[PDB]
């Protein structure tokens, strides 16, 4: 073709972008070199207009594949340049899914010694907090790994979190709803409704952290839930250790308290309540017997001959059952060190380094040209993906011979950049395409 002839050396390049999104206007200048022999494009775009209302990746497909490098078995499938130097007509319609549409006509001519890229953008119902306006994608353009961690933690903590707000919700019930008074005049905090008040938020502000954490892949928030998650379970074998190197030393620490709880009883009516409630809830008397009370046992009370103790019963209770709680001690254990690992790991998998597109070309007989659509996975800051549905029509701007191809494609490679120099808005981008689909020879 006379078009290659005019593509064997590195040709100047300008892209002019004039656009609006949702009436953001915004233009862009791009100047470079292109490279048809090696596939390869250096450009760096400045938004004229301040800064760019969209992210910078958005805009770099709609920002020249004449310059791609067609293999010599391939080179009669070269379109683009075929439609050169008079150039060609790239119309596109890019679809972002669960948002708004870009809406593209670009003229792609020679002008004097260079190649020049003239492009008008509209784009349609965009969401103005998503990830288009908002500027929610990384800057880059390769694909990023499925974190199946992300999911995993989301879905416990969901389920931990629901738990958590009917434990609360029951305690606030109880905070409200009934009165079993106060078994330690000095400690008013210690209620039935409290103790589920409090782990019922605790649970809450942990799955919390986990699903969000999780599911905005927020370093922060996970390092937070792991912290706190070490830090309850650390609280925990403390006081299992704790508990057993000292269980008789706190067994008359309680006690003392019941003790003096106990002379309260005529004055005091919050104490009155707690007894009442417990000795008639747990079928038991005193402390260790009806005997605690030397005028007599209070009436709610079981008039058996020898009700058990309040206290005797509880700890017999806990002793008796010592071997069940301990497995629901290490069941909950497990689930918190399993969420310790998952959180642990899961952060270790974000912020890494860093991949191919492939562009499928079509022809279209009846206008004379190409088609071509592909989706383009843009990244998320909180690690999922924007899909970029596109649809592309060429068509020759003179009225010279082009070609018309098999069906083939191109493997594209795109490397976003920063100048540390510039002060304004910009993309420094390097591209490689080579095209691809069509074997020859016997292999
Ligand atoms: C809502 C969909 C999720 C619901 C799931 C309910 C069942 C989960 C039970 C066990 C999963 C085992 C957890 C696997 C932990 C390792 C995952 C991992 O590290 O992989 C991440 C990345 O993809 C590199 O492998
Ligand atoms: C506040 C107490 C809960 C903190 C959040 C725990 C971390 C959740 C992650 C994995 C759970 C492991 C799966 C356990 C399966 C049993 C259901
Ligand atoms: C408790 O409430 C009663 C209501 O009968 C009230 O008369 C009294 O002031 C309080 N009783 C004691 C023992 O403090």
């Amino acid at each position: 073709s006379k078009g290659e002839e005019l593509f064997t050396g590195v040709v100047p390049i300008l892209v002019e972008l004039d656009g609006d999104v949702n009436g953001h206007k915004f233009s862009v200048r791009g100047e470079g070199e292109g490279d048809a022999t090696n596939g390869k494009l250096t450009l760096k775009f400045i938004c004229t207009t301040g800064k760019l209302p969209v992210p910078w990746p958005t805009l770099v497909t709609t920002l020249v594949q004449c310059f791609s490098r067609y293999p010599d078995h391939m080179k009669r499938h070269d379109f683009f340049k075929s439609a050169m130097p008079e150039g060609y007509v790239q119309e596109r319609t890019i679809s972002f899914k669960d948002d708004g549409t870009y809406k593209t006509r670009a003229e792609v001519k020679f002008e004097g010694d260079t190649l020049v890229n003239r492009i008008e953008l509209k784009g349609i119902d965009f969401k103005e907090d998503g990830n288009i306006l908002g500027h929610k994608l990384e800057y880059n353009m390769g694909m990023s790994s499925l974190k199946l961690l992300k999911y995993v933690l989301f879905f416990f903590n969901l389920l931990f979190w629901i738990c958590g707000c009917c434990i609360l919700g029951f305690g606030i019930y109880l905070l409200i709803h009934n009165n079993f008074g106060v078994l330690f005049h000095n400690l008013p905090s210690l209620t039935l409704g409290n103790v589920f008040v409090i782990v019922g938020s605790i649970i809450m502000v942990v799955a919390f952290l986990g699903c969000m954490g999780s599911i905005k892949e927020n370093k922060s928030l996970l390092m937070s839930f792991f912290i706190l998650l070490l830090i309850i379970l650390l609280a925990e074998v403390t006081l299992a250790i704790l508990l057993f190197v000292y269980e008789q030393k706190l067994n008359e620490y309680v006690a003392k308290g019941l003790t003096d709880s106990i002379h309260r009883y005529h004055s005091d009516n919050s104490t009155k309540a707690a007894w009442d409630s417990i000795q008639s809830f747990l079928q038991c008397c005193g402390i260790a017997g009806t005997s605690d009370w030397t005028s007599g046992p209070p009436a709610s009370c079981p008039s058996d001959r020898k009700v058990e103790g309040c206290y005797a019963k509880a700890r017999l209770w806990f002793h008796s059952n010592f071997l069940y709680i301990g497995i629901i001690t290490i069941c909950v254990c497990v689930i918190e060190v399993l969420g310790m690992s998952f959180a642990l790991t899961l952060n270790s998998q974000i912020d890494k380094t860093s991949n191919s597109h492939n562009v499928y070309i079509t022809a279209d007989k009846q206008k004379n040209g190409i088609k071509a659509n592909f989706k383009i996975r843009h990244n998320v800051e909180d690690g999922s993906v924007q899909l970029a549905d596109h649809y592309q029509q060429n068509t020759p701007i003179g009225d010279g011979p082009v070609l018309l191809p098999d069906n083939h494609y191109l493997s594209t490679q795109s490397v976003l950049s920063k100048d540390p120099n510039e002060k304004r808005d910009h993309m420094v981008l390097l591209e490689f395409v080579t095209a691809a689909g069509i074997t020859h020879h016997h292999h």
